[PDB]
């Protein structure tokens, strides 16, 4: 009923799944937070093993829709846990099959695409700020990982609902190109404030990973380069910083505000 | 002259400048960086010693303006930094002596008020997007450590380059009321979308801390509390990206763009 060793075979499997490389073999992701695993469910993901430790809810148990359900001790939780402080509530959920073929665009969209691979903690906190802007779409490099213990923290669980795609460089432009999508390309340089580009039909705002920046043929391509404004003698903003100020500014004009 | 060992007593005296104890009994702080160094300079901080490793470039040695110049080997240089890869340029610098007192502001200034321990690294990217929107003040609360390695490299050196205060509750509140600012508090549940607060003259943001949020009283003294439109499932953002948003609404409106 109660599983108390931290050598338990069952123990090391489950803490195997901090690899990625494990995740892929196995097929299944560990969720950890009572917040994120409430949006892995809410978002339909398959739970396969609810695990629960000593100072869990009665209403926790409840969650599992009849997964296995594992009690774990404060060690055997310590070992599982890639936190600090080790959350009371985990799952194991199935990696998902999802591509765009089942996206469907209205008139208008909110489109975000992430360039080139992000330093770790940006991808999340993108995603937050995706999530509230209420983007319809979010592509990002292929191979990025959407299923890594740091994307699920970091985003606070906002990445299971979210319509974020990892797609290869030449699909994406082929996407973008077929759904008649206006590209704006932000970059520090770019001859246009961002205020001054007028997101009240569809949009994709093109963004660069923190180093190299946003690939030079992807700048020329977009039919508007547009900068957010640095009044010290900084360079660049943080990519996700930047990402929330475009976000907001379309949602700004979205709501009934003028283009600059 | 050159260190070439990580046991040279200089090495391990400016080792020991990572700790905030150090710090203090020595009037002294490390900068990493070049781009950090320059700002450090460009704000008046005194420079009394300049550290070079060995891929260092020649302008580097003309930064000193007299001060002692030391050439460490990789392995010196290792031990000194904090960084998984070191910096070829660094400089220790002497503590300033800054009070709140010797603050002058002009008729529209853009105040950042944040109350309460933030957790790491929230504040370095606060300052980023403050140099950034021009803000001309940010208060931080009572014990924050404005010339930590940590908050040095995440404001990119930002923290030199604005004037930036550790303030009391009670002081804060004081050096507002006798500028006769008005406060602009920032929550979730604020009665107003943040694009419709007028920022044209002088304003004070107010923004709580992830664990808590702003305190009651500060919140009813408030001219008007904001909300940041949150259009997904999720109930907050981060306080930078908070921070971020609601500067660049300010000089937006500060570069000709009305209120919603
Ligand atoms: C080099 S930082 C990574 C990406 O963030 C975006 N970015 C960072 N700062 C800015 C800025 N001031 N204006 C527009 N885009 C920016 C750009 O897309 C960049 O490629
Ligand atoms: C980090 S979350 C808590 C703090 O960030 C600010 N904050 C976070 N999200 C919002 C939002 N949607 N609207 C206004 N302020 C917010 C608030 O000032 C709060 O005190
Ligand atoms: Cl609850
Ligand atoms: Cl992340
Ligand atoms: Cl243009
Ligand atoms: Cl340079
Ligand atoms: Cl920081």
């Amino acid at each position: 009923m109660r599983i108390e060793s931290p050598q338990n075979p069952r123990v090391k499997a489950l803490a195997a799944l901090k690899e990625r490389k494990e995740r892929e073999r196995t097929g299944r992701f560990l969720v950890e937070g009572r917040r994120e695993v409430e949006r892995a469910l809410e978002a339909g993901l398959s739970l396969e093993t609810l695990l629960l430790g000593p100072k869990a809810r009665p209403e926790d148990r409840a969650l599992a829709g009849g997964a296995e359900v594992l009690e774990l001790s404060e060690r055997a939780l310590a070992r599982v846990s890639t936190r600090e402080n080790p959350a009371q509530v985990l799952g194991v959920f199935r990696l998902p099959r999802r591509s765009l073929a089942g996206v469907t665009l209205g008139a208008a969209p909110l489109v975000l695409v992430l360039l080139g691979l992000e330093k770790p903690g940006n991808l999340g906190a993108i995603l937050r700020a995706a999530d509230g802007a209420g983007a319809d779409l979010v592509l990002v490099a292929e191979g990025v990982d959407l299923f890594s213990p740091q994307v699920i923290r970091n985003s606070t669980g906002a990445v299971f609902a979210l319509p974020v795609y990892p797609v290869a460089e030449g699909e994406a432009a082929r996407f973008l190109e077929e759904h008649n999508l206006p590209l704006v390309a932000a970059t520090p340089e770019g001859e246009r404030l961002y205020w001054e580009g007028d997101y009240r039909g569809g949009v994709a705002f093109l963004l660069g990973a923190e180093d190299k920046g946003l690939p030079e043929a992807w700048k020329r391509r977009a039919q508007v380069r547009v900068r957010i404004p640095m009044r010290g003698r900084a360079d660049s903003l943080n990519v996700a910083v930047t990402a929330a100020l475009l976000l907001y500014e379309a949602l700004r004009q979205r709501s009934g505000g003028a283009p600059l």
